[PDB]
């Protein structure tokens, strides 16, 4: 059920200039479109969403844990922290430091959770826990976003961010109140408008999150969609290029997520 309608990835990357991947799932038939789909991209911010998964996993055993007030001093606000940098002479909680990785992906939240969780290993360790044995963590932020061609740190592949995604939006890996709260977040993405979101219509739900390395034309986006009246799709588009001054497009990610859903047979 791989690949049942073949679609043109290899001229869109092509025209990019770098490499595209792609791999989207129908959860009802368990048919799917694959192309590189087993190869590594740096995942950049998108790593976000499974540290806001790591943090509710926890907040099982630990019923305070998303109430708690968490200060942090100047240093913490690394750029792009536009939420967190708000609330510096006050605090935030879990809670809202999760929503603002994953839907500002603000940088100082994303730091301060990983503290949380034993910094990078802990969070690969989460990922390992569900079954994912492809996705590492290595650095923080800003480092991980260097995007060094053959660099394995950091990255994953678009197999795994899809399949970990199910286990964490559809299956079990997060218990149900905990699921929905993920998927809520990921509805509240604000960063996504021009990326896989743009490939899905007006009328059906969808939670995303994306990554922007800043370098080696490296960028990406991953997204549960509910199309109405069949069950929902999980996918994921990573790309990268050769040079470092390479730039990401948006519109490349929204147009392999188009692709993808007609590779399903999703009428959109
Ligand atoms: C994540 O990849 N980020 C965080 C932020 N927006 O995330 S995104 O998924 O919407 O793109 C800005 C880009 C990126 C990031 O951390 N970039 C570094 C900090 C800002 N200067 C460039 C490098």
């Amino acid at each position: 059920l791989t690949n049942l309608v073949a679609e043109p990835f290899a001229k869109l990357e092509q025209d990019f200039g770098g490499s595209i991947g792609v791999y989207a799932m129908d959860t009802g038939s368990g048919a799917t479109v694959s192309y590189r789909a087993e190869e590594r991209f740096p995942l950049c911010s998108s790593f976000k969403g499974f540290l806001a998964a790591a943090v509710l996993a926890r907040s099982q055993q630990q019923a305070g844990l998303l109430d708690t007030p968490i200060r942090y001093g100047k240093n913490a606000l690394v750029p792009w922290s536009p939420i967190s940098e708000k609330y510096l002479t006050t605090g935030m909680t879990v809670a809202e430091l999760s929503a603002a990785a994953v839907q500002y992906s603000d940088n100082a939240a994303a730091n301060l959770l990983l503290k949380e969780l034993g910094g990078p290993a802990g969070l690969t360790a989460f990922m390992r826990s569900i079954g994912d044995t492809t996705f590492r963590l290595d650095r923080w932020e800003l480092e991980l976003n260097s995007a060094i061609p053959g660099d394995a740190r950091d990255t994953s592949s678009p197999r795994a961010v899809t399949e970990s995604l199910q286990k964490l939006t559809l299956g079990s890996a997060l218990a149900a109140p905990q699921r929905q709260q993920f998927v809520d977040w990921l509805k509240g993405n604000t960063t996504g408008n021009h990326r896989i979101r743009a490939a899905v219509p007006a009328d059906w739900a969808v939670g995303d999150k994306t990554g922007t390395c800043g370098v080696y034309g490296t960028a990406n986006d991953y997204a549960v969609v509910w199309p109405t009246g069949r069950a929902p799709i999980v996918l994921a588009v990573y790309t990268r290029a050769p040079n470092k001054d390479d730039k990401y497009s948006e519109a490349v990610i929204a147009a392999a997520a188009r692709l993808a859903l007609e590779g399903l047979g999703v009428n959109g």
